[PDB]
């Protein structure tokens, strides 16, 4: 198994009772937890050492990636944004994995990946039906949400498992 890191994501920027970079750094680790192909370490990085993976072009000596060690890879995932407008409701996922092995840093895969979901699918009541009620999944946001969740650890697995 790839040993894996992963940072809290990312989100620049409120009518959601949650926070969105919480729910997408839960969910993505549940799954990534949940990969049998994965091993997810538990780490402390500081807030600079995080942020510095998602600089858009990235300069991290090996000094500044210890606090990820014993990781192989830092899973590094972005909110680009999540917009509404067939009106849909839409989120796009800068995912950047990067190599921190042999006292090097590299990035070895960088996508943006996409989900939408038409809004008359289902209610858009995110107080009743918001992350973590039961019937989530079944709203607009929450089925666009987990294909979107579902594709980035699918791609993680793919890139760390290809190194
Ligand atoms: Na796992």
């Amino acid at each position: 198994k790839g040993v894996v890191a992963m940072l809290p994501v990312f989100y620049r920027t409120e009518l959601l009772p949650w926070n969105l970079q919480a729910e997408f750094s839960e969910e993505i680790s549940r799954r990534l937890h949940s990969s049998d192909k994965l091993l997810l370490i538990k780490h402390h990085a500081s807030a600079g050492v995080a942020a510095q993976f998602f600089s858009p072009t990235p300069n991290i000596s090996p000094e500044l990636a210890t606090q990820l060690l014993p990781a192989e890879f830092v899973v590094a995932a972005e909110i680009l944004e999540q917009k509404t407008t067939n009106p849909s409701i839409s989120a796009s996922v800068r995912v950047r994995v990067f190599d921190i092995r042999h006292n090097k840093v590299s990035m070895i895969y960088q996508e943006i990946l996409d989900a939408s979901q038409s809004l008359a699918s289902g209610s858009n009541d995110y107080h009743r039906y918001g992350w973590r009620s039961k019937n989530f999944d079944s709203t607009p946001m929450g089925l666009m949400h987990q294909r979107l969740f579902r594709e980035i650890v699918a791609r993680v697995e793919g890139y760390v498992c290809a190194n």
